[PDB]
């Protein structure tokens, strides 16, 4: 049964609703982006119309093999009618093909689905800037002060000069970057650069990595491991044993690991500012836990719905304990009453 936070009034439309099967009265079906807590439902079996970006596109057709005619990909930034309504599809600033959706209802009601998201600055100057917004679906999986981090950059910055550090004291080191889905691609293609590399990995990254879009692609990755000085593994091996056992695999080729595992935030967070972190380490092994964020901190989603100004705000992470449901109401009341709209 889908729930009243994945359903948009006074339309025939779901957002990211696939695990319910057939939803009473869906028309059309929105996905957001491809990351499986989304699209956990859909398979090649799947018959009903789906909307969503180019690059998400490209992943359901190849990647969960949905058949070509039930894919409809829209531009961004571009007024399109979808089953007579307007709608708006907006760059997301999470992981590649993510977006966010404008509804206009045809009683003049208008609804922004954040999808998920990180909130910046620079969406307050697309088409969000040129009219109101009745209803807010928010990303709220950072909601609570507690919540820091630093920017992109920053982080970009320091795995950058870690790794160009250390292969240049050892040029025999290897880097090792973890990945579970879609999304954080800057890390390991930013340390390949700095180190005059491609990233090799299996087959089957490979194949995700040639759905994206991203310019020059053939340039940056490969699948031949063995001429490669950064590797990508899957997330659950970034541990001791995991790297000791793929330490072995190149035939002595390699002589050190220095490892990335991007989370989101960690309590280390807390306390620990990004230059003063410091790795796990186990003989020639190196494990460095890194805050790379593809979502809203605190104060970055306060600001954008302090200028957003919604007359209602519903969650779409974090309803299930009323606890955090009332932290929530707390904040945006706050935020409201500090705003004073
Ligand atoms: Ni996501």
């Amino acid at each position: 049964t889908c729930p009243f936070y994945k359903k948009i009034p006074g339309t025939g439309f779901t957002v990211d609703a696939f695990q319910y099967g057939v939803v009473e009265g869906c028309t059309a079906y929105f996905l957001t982006h491809f990351h499986s807590d989304h699209y956990a439902g859909l398979s090649k079996h799947f018959t009903f119309p789906v909307y969503c970006s180019e690059i998400t596109g490209n992943l359901l057709k190849n990647k969960l093999h949905v058949q070509e005619q039930y894919i409809h990909p829209l531009p961004l930034d571009t007024e399109c009618i979808v089953n007579g309504v307007k709608v708006v599809l907006l760059d997301a600033n999470h992981c590649p093909g993510a977006v966010m959706i404008l509804f206009y209802l045809p009683n003049g009601t208008v609804i922004l689905h954040t999808g998920d998201f990180r909130a910046d600055p620079s969406m307050e100057r697309s088409l969000l800037a040129d009219q109101k917004v009745h209803m807010l679906y928010l990303d709220t999986t950072y909601c609570s002060p507690e919540y820091t981090f630093p920017s992109q950059q920053e982080v970009i910055r320091f795995a950058i000069n870690t790794a160009f550090e250390a292969v240049t004291l050892n040029p025999h080191a290897l880097v090792v970057c973890g990945t579970y889905s879609i999304g954080k691609e800057k890390v390991f293609l930013a340390i390949a650069d700095v180190l005059g590399s491609k990233v090799g990995m299996s087959q089957e990254k490979y194949k995700t990595l040639q759905c994206l879009n991203i310019p020059e692609i053939n340039s940056l990755i490969t699948t031949d491991m063995c001429s490669s000085l950064v590797h990508l593994l899957p997330m659950m091996q970034i541990n001791f044993k995991g790297l000791q056992s793929h330490l072995k695999k190149c035939g002595g080729k390699y002589n050190q690991i220095l490892a990335f595992r991007p989370t989101g935030w960690t309590h280390s967070n807390k306390f620990t500012r990004i230059a003063d972190v410091i790795p796990q380490t186990k003989g020639n092994i190196s494990i460095y836990g890194i805050p790379y964020s593809e979502h809203s901190s605190y104060l970055e989603m306060k600001r954008f719905v302090q200028w957003l100004k919604p007359q209602k705000i519903i969650p779409t992470v974090n309803v299930g304990t009323w606890k955090s449901r009332s932290t929530m109401e707390k904040y945006f009341r706050e935020w409201k009453l500090e705003a004073g709209y």
